[PDB]
């Protein structure tokens, strides 16, 4: 089989008939693993709570959805003021 580490947790992933997908769901943490590069124009973004999360590139902030969650993430460093 061809196999992926998942990024959460570090299990194996069989990705047999998926590669055409975008990401893979690992059977063992639940999340997802990306298999492909974001969309044009868009970015994955691991939130410290390890759900996968889609960020336009020109974001410079995202909030996670998760309802246990609701973290802001900063996706760059800001200037003063
Ligand atoms: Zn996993
Ligand atoms: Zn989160």
């Amino acid at each position: 089989a061809p196999m992926i580490t998942c990024r959460v947790c570090q299990s194996l992933i069989n990705v047999e008939g998926k590669m055409h997908q975008h990401v893979v769901k690992c059977g063992v943490c639940n999340e997802a693993t990306p298999i492909k590069n974001a969309p044009p124009g868009k970015k994955y973004v691991r939130c410290p709570c390890n759900s996968l999360l889609i960020a336009k590139v020109t974001s410079q902030r995202i909030a996670c959805p998760r309802p246990y969650c609701k973290r802001i993430i900063n996706l760059g460093p800001v200037h003063p003021g």
